[PDB]
């Protein structure tokens, strides 16, 4: 019935694992169009076209900060492009422009017969992620392009307001962030968004890098990122229980969950 549904029925163990069920590969973008550099991660056996997600680092940072998301999401049925920005010193509006450029190049490569992702992407189903100024850029992308299916920034930094956002947005926040303090960034952004499905996962004791490659909470954080993108990029209500149901409630006793805010249930 759901034409976008891919893969086996999820379990807690399957979403906390380092990899999902699908086999994956990756390639470097030969000629990046409107951004600095990219790596594309993709499933080889997803069982149909999949949505695509663009992930952007923060100020001074590169793909290595955020690229654990590439194999983690791709192995659950997504095409993921992890980027470097034209300059490590680019600010959120610029990061957002580059993020959308990266999505546009994934759309271009999906129509290119020589590309490994030829005919693999549903070019109508796109999402945004990123760290710090790249997370603020994700929220800007969603504000400016409401046809995006999902946003899942981490420790976002921005000097912008997001009251108009209608895109389903998960913010991952790090309790002890001194760089994008939640009292100035994550929490005001969450409170501003009155028009969308939303959630805010706050990681206990986390510094600003608490959701980056190599983090010690990747089972938990990766479960939420994947379940958010499945629910909203694929309309896959099999994943609702991890966001709003009994599985979600079971997480709330974990030491690593400082706080969790949401406007469940998420109705179709």
């Amino acid at each position: 019935t759901n034409p976008y549904q891919r893969g086996p029925d999820p379990t807690v163990s399957s979403l906390e694992a380092t990899r999902g069920p699908f086999s994956t590969s990756s390639f470097t973008v030969s000629r990046p169009s409107g951004y600095g550099a990219g790596t594309v991660y993709y499933p080889t056996n997803a069982g149909g076209k999949v949505g695509a997600i663009a992930v952007v680092p923060g100020y001074t940072a590169r793909q290595s900060s955020i690229n654990w998301w590439g194999p983690r999401l791709a192995s659950h049925g997504f095409v993921v492009i992890t980027i470097d920005t034209n300059s490590t010193l680019d600010q959120p509006s610029s990061r957002s422009s580059q993020q959308m450029a990266a999505l546009r190049q994934v759309v271009s490569l999906a129509g290119t017969s020589s590309s490994p992702i030829y005919n693999k992407v549903d070019t109508a189903r796109l999402g945004v992620m990123g760290w710090s100024m790249g997370g603020g850029g994700s929220l800007i992308s969603a504000k400016n392009n409401p046809s995006l299916r999902a946003a899942a920034p981490q420790a976002p930094w921005a000097q912008a307001s997001f009251s108009s956002v209608t895109v389903p947005t998960l913010i991952v926040s790090c309790e002890n962030d001194s760089i994008a303090p939640n009292s100035s960034h994550s929490f005001p952004f969450y409170n501003q968004m009155t028009r969308n499905k939303k959630a805010n996962l706050v990681i206990n004791g986390g510094s600003h890098s608490c959701a980056n490659s190599g983090n010690s909470d990747a089972g938990l954080i990766g479960k939420y990122g994947v379940a958010w993108m499945k629910r909203f990029m694929d309309d896959d209500t099999r994943y609702s229980k991890f966001l709003c149901g009994a599985e979600h409630q079971a997480d709330l006793s974990k030491r690593a969950v400082e706080a969790y805010k949401e406007n469940c249930p998420y109705l179709e």
